[PDB]
């Protein structure tokens, strides 16, 4: 069934890259996306989307993407449930990126 | 900034419609979206997206949408943080629908 | 760069199916997409989008999709030339009717 | 019915700005959208999409957007006629450069 997400935002931290003994690399980062419908002084808010990326895309994210860089994301919305180390159920909604595009560096509105 | 979600899935329960004394109606429902990339016998999984709808769209959802109906959704991805009644922080990612389209009823693959 | 199109409409005619000299199936159809909001006059307009789909999905388009069938399409917007033509290249198609 | 297009590309020429006899500003520009994946030969192709934007957004397109400027576009796919023309009608435009 149809499931498509497109985002443009800025990374809040530098991307992390973990791995499982199953041998696959899993990159994660948070995308801060300012709301367009409230972009005006006195009411600018952002949403913070969790993006997850795997395999090849995941390493090109760790190399070339840094905290504060503008990135575009294209993917699916997916949900998980796990148990944290305390025994509480955790429900997650993340964007699984099919492609991540590097748009602008960290400080492009003062450097340009 | 760009933020677009498009979904087609089936409702897991009947939509709920709450209200605040601020006088605005807030409709909510969960959309179950089968993954396209695993649609085959032996590996069909779905993701369960929380959709939120307001004002007029929200009532036309409660009238005309029921558990098991196929619905299409178009909107933004948004995040909230609140405190539940126990004092734990709760982080939510939901789809805020701009439009909700009614596609097929509950039992359309046996009635058609 | 990002390029994504998502559509839901009905086919105007029956899906067509050709092949490439490389042996790849090329399914085509036109989708009538009603506008969700009416226009200044109140009438409902539809747009007529040309969709293209490849390989085995194109065969399932030919088998299970007919004139008037409701379909969802997910893909890219691409431009071709001779007369400039724009079509949606579907990587995914969803069959909303049996 | 659902109809959504999202694009990121660069303008091929300078944005144009006309008006309707009803007094609404109509901004137009062409966006060159590079394909993310290369083709069977390995070359990178771009698509050239016609974008249309209205009212005050069209004015901010004329002020702040120039040939070669990077822009994001969010809107509908619509079809017009005389020669069949398909354009993206932008409800939102994002300026990726100052
Ligand atoms: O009714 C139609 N209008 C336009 C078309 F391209 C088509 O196939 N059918
Ligand atoms: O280089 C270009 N190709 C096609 C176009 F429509 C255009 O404006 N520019």
């Amino acid at each position: 069934m149809l499931n498509r997400v497109v985002l443009v935002g800025r990374l809040t931290k530098d991307p992390e890259l973990r791995s499982t003994p199953n041998g696959v690399n899993v990159g994660t980062f948070t995308l801060a996306v300012n709301r367009t419908f409230t972009n005006a002084q006195g009411e600018r808010e952002a949403d913070f989307i969790n993006v997850v990326v795997f395999k090849k895309q995941a390493e090109n994210v760790k190399n070339y993407l840094s905290k504060g860089s503008l990135a575009g994301v294209d993917g699916r919305l997916q949900t998980r449930n796990y148990e944290n180390k305390d025994g509480q159920r955790v429900f997650v909604t993340e964007v699984v990126a099919d492609s991540v595009q590097f748009l602008e560096p960290k400080n492009n509105n003062q450097q340009q």
